[PDB]
């Protein structure tokens, strides 16, 4: 059966939610309220989408977000606890609310090596799963990594470009999933040193900092560059050698440094993958190959479709109705 809702007034909006969700307090601005799910005993975030069907693009984005959240079923990836609408029918369907775990903190005095191992391990475990679904995150950074008290980590979907892969800043397109491994390297570096690895003031400054660490592109990488203007600029640069990372990450676990060398490679084809990284000896204490699950195939065929608002809205409604809680 359908739950009983109650109506409230906060975030300048009316919130109509099932009564299981109690003591809503605004937390951010769609807008989010913290709540207590009386059914499960969990603290949750309830997000009321703003303007979900205002236009074709908003409607497709709303669908996109719901299909994504519904697919993600992994300990280290945010998942969907509930989705609801106060609407009794498609004709009434105007609002969408998404319920997830309420996380206390994000990753944004030094962490111990054991602790850095555990955090990066969980990132990589989550990323193996996301990548197995043929999804690329593209914006992994400390504000998209939630942690609880137990140091248990989840990757979030959610201006900083300090963790962005160099190919993205050069507008490459054709991105590999290993864009996300570059970002993991930057995050890991900062957990080890307590400072931003590549704190650029603009994208050129950032690229300059990257090249100083990893060196200018070698002939092997140049062979794969089709952009004539890019090639021309690159070969005009003073040749800089790759720094030895041990002399940059002083005192870090040698295994950490080794792993960083494998993540922070300019050529995206030569970067370690998430699945490979989980088997690296830095993670020996956490790695369990029978407990690093992969995702069912994720149908992103809708991305190639151009539909009407009402069609995206009906598809979304179908997804609300068919939701089954975890
Ligand atoms: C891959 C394409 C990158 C284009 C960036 C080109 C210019 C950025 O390079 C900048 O310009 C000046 C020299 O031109 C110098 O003062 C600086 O070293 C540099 O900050
Ligand atoms: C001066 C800064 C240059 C940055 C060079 C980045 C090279 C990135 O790596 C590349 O990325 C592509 C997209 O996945 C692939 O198609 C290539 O095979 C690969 O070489």
């Amino acid at each position: 059966e359908r739950p009983t809702f109650y109506r409230q007034e906060l975030n300048k909006t009316i919130w109509e939610v099932p009564e299981r969700y109690q003591n809503l307090s605004p937390v951010g601005s769609g807008s989010v309220c913290a709540a207590f799910d009386t059914k499960t005993g969990l603290r949750v975030a309830v997000k009321k989408l703003s303007r979900p069907f205002q236009s074709i693009i908003h409607a497709k984005r709303t669908y996109r977000e719901l299909r994504l959240l519904k697919h993600m079923k992994h300990e280290n990836v945010i998942g969907l606890l509930d989705v609801f609408t106060p609407a009794r029918s498609l004709e009434e369907f105007n609002d969408v609310y998404l319920v997830t775990h309420l996380m206390g903190a994000d990753l944004n005095q030094k962490l111990t090596d054991d602790h850095v191992q555990f955090l990066i391990y969980q990132i990589l475990r989550g990323l193996k799963y996301i990548h197995s679904a043929d999804i690329i995150h593209r914006d992994l950074k400390p504000s998209n990594l939630a942690v609880n008290e137990d140091c248990e980590l989840k990757i979030l979907d959610f201006a900083t470009r300090w963790y962005r892969a160099p190919e993205i800043m050069l507008n490459w397109m054709h991105y590999n999933q290993t864009v996300d491994i570059w970002s993991v390297g930057c995050i890991m570096a900062e957990l080890l040193t307590g400072r931003t690895l590549f704190p650029g003031t603009d994208h050129i400054d950032q690229l300059k900092l990257i090249l100083r660490l990893v060196g200018t592109p070698g002939a092997e990488l140049l062979k794969k560059i089709s952009s004539e203007s890019a090639r021309n600029y690159i070969q005009s640069l003073t040749q800089m050698p790759k720094m030895n990372f041990a002399n940059v990450f002083i005192g870090a676990n040698p295994l950490a440094v080794d792993l960083l060398e494998k993540m922070l490679v300019l050529d995206s084809d030569k970067r370690i993958t998430a699945a490979q990284a989980l088997a690296h000896a830095y993670f020996a204490q956490y790695h369990d190959p029978d407990d690093e699950p992969v995702a069912d195939p994720y149908d992103q065929s809708f991305e190639s479709r151009d539909l009407l608002i009402d069609e995206w809205k009906s598809l979304t409604y179908d997804e609300v109705i068919s939701f089954v809680p975890p």
